[PDB]
């Protein structure tokens, strides 16, 4: 088996101190991670993991790599993001008694193991007060037809609408406020049970479906720019052929690298944003791959 975990740099303002965590399972010094619980996807895991081990709440930006070694049972796979405390404060608990908050280069020395320790020179190389734009391709919506007009309104299939449940909480962990969606029914349904979360309207975007990508490739890219730059973490649902067209322009021209990539229905990319330019761009699986 591989077990699947999530962890943090969980931080907050003064340069940035970052939290470092002592357990006695092992006596050691470590940045906060867990196990993703059933029907969990990592980003919520981190945010779980970071509530119980260290008391915060906090938004996940970046992400910063994955951590992966042998265990009794197989092979742990963890990664890591970028997580801004939005409050708390640490009482000791059965996992983690006690938890210090220190520069980084404190945090270094205070780190034990040398897999944190990468984590942490991620985290720094990069600006972590960012904004993020979750770009989602929708969700599966069974088989394309004969018909012209590429199926306006053909809808999400079972699985789809799974998807579209299991996106909610994934996509608020990055602190998603608003919603846009390409001009298709499937788009709008694969964001509708987070708008119903949020309790807020889908903006309607026919300059990104995969029609008008391909007859204004230039209109789509000024409007995903305008989107990016009203304030809060806008979520926006496209199409297959509009997406990596998109990141991969964008991340050609900040330099971006990307560590994984994929373009699966229900699967996320998570940019992240500082000063308007791009830093980050994390493609994340369907959750229920
Ligand atoms: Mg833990
Ligand atoms: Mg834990
Ligand atoms: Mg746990």
């Amino acid at each position: 088996h591989t077990v699947r975990a999530a962890g943090a740099v969980l931080w907050r303002d003064a340069t940035v101190e970052v939290a470092v965590i002592h357990r006695p399972r092992y006596d050691d010094w470590s940045l906060p991670k867990g196990k993703l619980d059933q029907g969990e996807t990592e980003p919520v895991a981190a945010a779980r993991e970071i509530h119980e081990e260290t008391g915060h709440t906090a938004v996940l930006g970046r992400r910063l790599g994955r951590v992966t070694y042998p265990i009794p049972q197989g092979t742990k796979r963890v990664w890591y993001w970028a997580a801004k405390s939005t409050g708390g404060d640490f009482s000791p608990n059965d996992e983690v008694d006690k938890l210090v908050w220190l520069p980084v280069d404190a945090a270094m020395d205070q780190l034990q193991y040398p897999d944190d320790r990468k984590v942490l020179r991620r985290f720094v190389k990069r600006p972590v007060d960012t904004k993020t734009v979750l770009v989602v391709r929708h969700g599966t919506a069974g088989r394309r037809s004969r018909y012209k007009g590429d199926d306006r309104k053909r809808p999400l299939d079972k699985r789809g609408r799974a998807q579209a449940e299991a996106l909610v909480a994934q996509l608020m962990a990055f602190g998603a406020t608003t919603l846009y969606a390409a001009d298709r029914v499937r788009c709008h349904q694969t964001i509708e049970p987070l708008a119903q979360e949020l309790d807020q309207l889908i903006h309607n975007e026919p300059l990104l479906t995969e029609e008008a990508y391909a007859a204004d490739h230039k209109a789509a890219r000024k409007r995903l720019l305008e989107i990016a730059g009203r304030p809060g973490n806008p979520v926006i649902c496209t199409q297959g052929k509009v997406i990596p067209g998109l990141i991969e322009w964008w991340c050609e021209r900040a330099k971006v690298r990307p560590e994984t990539t994929g373009n699966r229905k229900g699967s996320t990319w998570v940019l992240s944003l500082s000063d308007g330019e791009l830093v980050g761009a994390d493609y994340l699986s369907p959750p229920d791959e």
